């Protein structure tokens, strides 16, 4: 059938790729500007193929939709809209166009974890099952009923990264293709979602992604690794703001105490630089484990080379 794609980054060039391959007609493909020596890899991929390539910085203005951006989506009379990781608001009125609606890849188990930082909070929270759901656009926020969803295990140590890489990228495109094949047979059924069990989380900006100290350890390893890579964790230490990267929680060694004593303004008790990392106390006195840190400048380095 004929489908936009709305979207961007790698996963929206994978599911572009994959339904071209499918033998759909993708009529157009809908995403960022660049910028500005980037381009957006779902656009670079449909440029490649001729496939008309919109970067539309913006789909409305003060609250209207914007007249041109509207007619110009229309023009390429898609039948469906797949939405992989749109980062724009875009109308109800492109949203509602096609003969199928539209379909949005979202990386949480729907109901739970509704807003754009899913993956995030999926991990912040400590949750033990996480996954996607591809549902039916509706005018809410990821309120839209259900049309197939996937579960996998949640790692005590998996980061945003490691989940998004194992499952939630590659089983996503998987249930993407999967869903507009339901789509096309006529058998997608629209599962409405339940009430109990919604959440919505805010997004993950840098500006709310400091680090509490006064939590458990636990809670601590669960929001660096629920923020790592993007927007990445960070908290003040010696004057400038350093975000932590590749936590793990830890047992028993004592500490081994043969580790640098590091102040951090906050902390329930001073950091340990160790050969192994940055080991950090919660306010239970139990410890996690640091591997990177990152400057205000991006400059990365491992936890243990703090003073080195």
């Amino acid at each position: 059938m004929k489908i936009a794609v709305i979207g961007q980054s790698l996963f929206g060039q994978e599911v572009y790729k994959e339904l071209k391959n499918e033998g759909h007609m993708i009529v157009g493909v809908f995403t960022i500007p660049d910028k500005d020596g980037k381009v957006d890899p779902l656009a670079i991929e449909a440029e490649k193929d001729g496939v008309p390539v919109f970067k539309f910085p913006r789909w409305r203005l003060k609250g209207k939709a914007i007249t041109e951006v509207v007619d110009q989506y229309k023009a390429v009379g898609a039948e469906l809209n797949v939405l992989p990781f749109c980062s724009q608001f875009i109308p109800m009125e492109v949203i509602d166009h096609p003969k199928h609606g539209s379909i949005i890849y979202h990386p949480s188990l729907l109901p739970r974890h509704r807003g754009a930082s899913a993956i995030n909070w999926t991990l912040i929270h400590g949750d033990k099952k996480g996954g996607f759901t591809v549902f039916w656009a509706d005018d809410g926020l990821d309120t839209g009923p259900i049309l197939l969803q996937r579960e996998c295990d949640v790692e005590p140590n998996d980061n945003v990264n490691s989940i998004y890489k194992r499952f939630l990228f590659p089983e996503g495109v998987k249930g993407m293709v999967e869903a507009v094949r339901l789509i096309a047979t006529g058998k997608a059924p629209r599962i409405k979602q339940p009430e109990e069990g919604a959440t919505y989380e805010c997004i993950q900006k840098k500006e709310n992604s400091k680090i509490d100290w006064n939590q458990p350890a636990e809670a601590i390893h669960n929001w660096i690794r629920g923020n790592d890579r993007v927007p990445g964790a960070w908290a003040e230490i010696d004057g400038k703001s350093v975000s932590f990267y590749g936590s793990t929680l830890l047992e028993n060694d004592h500490f081994s105490s043969n580790g640098q004593p590091l102040e951090i303004p906050g902390a329930s008790r001073a950091a340990l630089v160790t050969k192994n990392g940055l080991v950090l106390f919660g306010n239970d006195g139990k410890m996690l484990l640091v591997k990177n840190l990152q400057f205000e400048d991006g400059k990365m380095i491992p936890g243990s080379q703090y003073f080195k």
